[PDB]
């Protein structure tokens, strides 16, 4: 029995995506089609702000995408020398805040000082920043699309100066239609499709409908968690399985029972 995972991205745990590998333990042939992609934005502007630390009180990074954008805007605008020559240490004398273990690793990688997050998430960082005095110069926050960011309003509500710059945006993976086309043409309608977020559902459901035609009723739809399940229900799809926890093991258990 073939199963399809529509997940944000293919992960790599010692050579394989752990969700696909786990299903494989049980004779379940799983395929992953990614539903999220990203694009970088405003890197020249970001390079200019980076080259003027005297105008800022510090930096906030909450995503590896933003640190990647930093690396990228330095290379592209000829500021690599200067970063290593007169920027890195200038910015390191200021305050550098990080959320995310992956973010923190990259922050270490470009020189800034580091010692990881010490914030588990945006809301806890916001509390930490607001419990202390702040600089009269704004904190620079290279970020994602403003609609998903909560830091800008959390800090401003407590009087903290900040300047946000969107340097990456999350988008529907532009291969979804083609990848689903190829899968169904080669493999046929899958026994099960698992969604990993409401977004993924939004970006892929119409194509799944068109490809599945009237066989959609035979597909066992699975959700990695209740929020995703609720999004499934909202589109009126029956939820055959909701993983008890969002892990490869709990998904495989679910899919296996649903397919018995």
């Amino acid at each position: 029995m073939k199963v399809l995972l529509l997940k944000d991205a293919k992960e790599d745990d010692c050579g394989q995506d752990p969700y696909i590998r786990e299903l494989g333990l049980y004779g379940l042939e799983a395929t992953l089609i990614p539903v999220l992609s990203f694009e970088f934005l405003s890197l020249p502007s970001f390079s200019e702000k980076l080259s003027h630390p005297e105008d800022y009180g510090g930096l906030i990074f909450t995503s590896p995408r933003a640190v990647e954008a930093a690396e990228l805007c330095l290379e592209q605008n000829n500021k690599t020398e200067v970063w290593e020559r007169s920027l890195k240490e200038k910015w390191n004398a200021k305050s550098v805040y990080v959320v995310g273990n992956a973010t923190a690793s990259l922050v270490s990688k470009i020189g800034l000082d580091t010692e990881g997050e010490t914030c588990g998430n945006a809301e806890k960082l916001a509390e930490y920043i607001c419990s202390r005095e702040s600089s009269a110069l704004p904190l620079l926050f290279p970020c994602g699309n403003l609609k998903r960011e909560i830091l800008p309003k959390a800090l401003k509500d407590k009087g903290i100066a900040m300047e946000s710059i969107t340097v990456y945006q999350t988008v529907a993976h532009p291969g979804i239609q083609g990848n689903l086309n190829s899968y169904y043409s080669q493999q046929g309608v899958p026994a099960s499709i698992t969604f990993f977020s409401p977004s993924g559902l939004t970006y892929s459901l119409k194509h799944i409908q068109e490809l599945s035609g009237d066989n959609i009723d035979q597909i066992k739809f699975a959700a990695i968690g209740p929020t995703t399940a609720r999004a499934l229900a909202a589109q009126g799809l029956p939820v055959s399985c909701t993983a008890e926890s969002p892990t490869p093991q709990a998904l495989a258990t679910g899919i296996r029972k649903a397919l018995q």
